[PDB]
């Protein structure tokens, strides 16, 4: 049924079968702070949830697919037919001569799911002046446009409760009660060291801890993904810590054992 609409850095699609092991068994309402591509939002199909990313080129994604699904399916079918690499590089420039302003919001949309779709990796990536800097691809799958998923997620989204937010983590978890449940999944600590990064800090990552406490001293469940840093056992010490993959690829935390 439904699933992300987009391959993601950090995607949780294979970690699914183990953070379905973990979820509690009865909550409330359901938060993802750091949405992403959405892997356990989808697979939850929550009736009452909160999303939110800092992302905003993504978040216009899910907006546009609520709003404007059959704009954006024409649209990718478009790019799907003259898809080529020389089509591609003039479509990227778009942000670097004002196009990109003159765009719609749907238009905007199709434009990085195309790209992300055809280019390198499928990987999403900007350079210093916030312009879109991935190679072409090769031997990717000529079929790009997913008709039938859009459609769904779309009249999902309509019929239920959503909030879509965009912005800092802590802004959207504003609202949570006792027995919600949220999951957060930010950037990983990478393996003292200083280090280079995209956004988040290690600054963050003690503000991000200390949210999770004052969560877990309202009542409600929350769950975090990290890297198996010795950061991370230290800085969530006082938690149920989990260790998962032999040579410990990564860990979850929850404040509570169902
Ligand atoms: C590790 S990925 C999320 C992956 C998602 N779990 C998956 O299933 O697709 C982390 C996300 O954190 C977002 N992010 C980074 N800094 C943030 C901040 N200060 N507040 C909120 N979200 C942030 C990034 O844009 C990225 O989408
Ligand atoms: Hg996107």
């Amino acid at each position: 049924t439904l699933q992300p609409f987009t391959k993601w850095t950090g995607g949780k699609r294979q970690l699914l079968p183990v953070i379905r092991e973990l979820i509690p068994k009865t909550y409330n309402r359901y938060f993802e702070p750091f949405v992403g591509g959405g892997a356990l939002f989808f697979d939850l199909a929550p009736k009452d949830a909160v999303i939110n990313d800092f992302n905003a080129e993504l978040i216009n994604c899910y907006q546009q697919i609520k709003d404007n699904p059959q704009e954006l399916i024409e649209i990718l079918k478009v790019h799907q037919e003259y898809n080529s690499k020389e089509y591609y590089l003039d479509l990227r420039s778009a942000d670097r001569d004002e196009r990109i302003d003159m765009m719609s919001e749907v238009q905007r949309a199709a434009r990085i799911l195309y790209m992300l779709r055809v280019n390198f990796n499928g990987l999403y990536r900007v350079n210093s002046k916030n312009q879109f800097n991935v190679p072409y691809g090769r031997y990717k799958n000529p079929k790009i446009v997913d008709e039938e998923l859009i459609s769904a997620i779309s009249v999902y989204i309509n019929n239920n409760q959503l909030e879509i937010k965009v912005g800092d983590f802590e802004k959207a978890i504003v609202d949570v009660r006792t027995g919600d449940f949220v999951y957060f999944d930010p950037p990983y600590i990478p393996l003292f060291t200083s280090y280079t990064h995209e956004g988040f800090s290690f600054a963050d990552q003690v503000r991000l801890r200390d949210a999770f406490k004052r969560l877990s001293d309202t009542g409600a469940y929350v769950m975090l993904s990290n890297s198996s840093s010795a950061l991370v056992e230290e800085l969530y010490k006082d938690f149920n810590i989990h260790y998962v993959e032999g040579k410990i690829s990564e860990i979850i935390v929850t404040n509570y054992e169902k």
